[PDB]
């Protein structure tokens, strides 16, 4: 099936739902008013998530794998990028 | 194999895992005294599961996915039942 | 695919990614600089992780799990050993 990863923050609070479906991860987003779907779109069969709120700045780290290789997706307050991470 | 989701609470800590096992979810809760057989109990075949512990109340949210439908379900004090959350 | 799951703690952060890859699950570690791999290496085919940091130590439990057996690792400031979680 449908796999997913989940994080939230504060005490609204604001949640983030990842899920792979057929190879692509997706977001969905909370943050008090309703669902919509966030900016985050790469490919992926697995994803795991976790972030860390400090100050006014939430920092995401999203880690996605397709067969043997897993990419780490960054958000630091500008939009993902690819992050230093590696199998080994 | 099956697959599990985790999260804690406090500095007990109160832990709970969520196990999707031949089509359905099951939990199991630790509150620092000996594990047991939870509340929650709702099909799936993929589970995660994020918490935010404010003042006296636990909120946990466990997104259980079957084939491409996930359901929120929704932990705030007073039993689990479905959230607004939907996949697009 | 390789399956992950992911938690960190403090505002460095530390993180830690364990992946169960062929029945393997090991773990990749930071803390701030550089990747590097962590002493967590058990059989599983899926694998959760929740952490919890109190004062100077963190508590990383780590859900392994083959078949339908569950393997709870725990890591208390004194290397991975099992703990008592059971599946029923
Ligand atoms: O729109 C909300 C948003 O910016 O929140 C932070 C990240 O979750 C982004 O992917 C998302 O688009
Ligand atoms: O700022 C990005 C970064 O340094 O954040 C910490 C880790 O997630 C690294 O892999 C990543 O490159
Ligand atoms: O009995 C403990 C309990 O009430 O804790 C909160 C939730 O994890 C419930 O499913 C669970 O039954
Ligand atoms: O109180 C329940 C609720 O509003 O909590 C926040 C989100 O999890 C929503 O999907 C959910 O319906
Ligand atoms: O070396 C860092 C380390 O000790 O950090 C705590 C645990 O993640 C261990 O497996 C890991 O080896
Ligand atoms: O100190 C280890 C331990 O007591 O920690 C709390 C739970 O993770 C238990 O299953 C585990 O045996």
């Amino acid at each position: 099936s449908v796999q997913t990863a989940a994080t939230s923050w504060g005490t609204v609070p604001s949640i983030r739902v990842y899920t792979a479906n057929n190879g692509k991860i997706t977001e969905r987003c909370w943050d008090g008013k309703g669902w919509y779907t966030g900016a985050f779109n790469e490919p992926g069969d697995n994803v795991s998530v976790t972030s860390w709120l400090v100050g006014s700045a939430i920092h995401i780290r999203v880690y996605a794998s397709t067969g043997t290789t897993t990419t780490e997706w960054c958000w630091d307050g500008n939009g993902w990028t690819k992050g230093a991470y590696t199998a080994t």
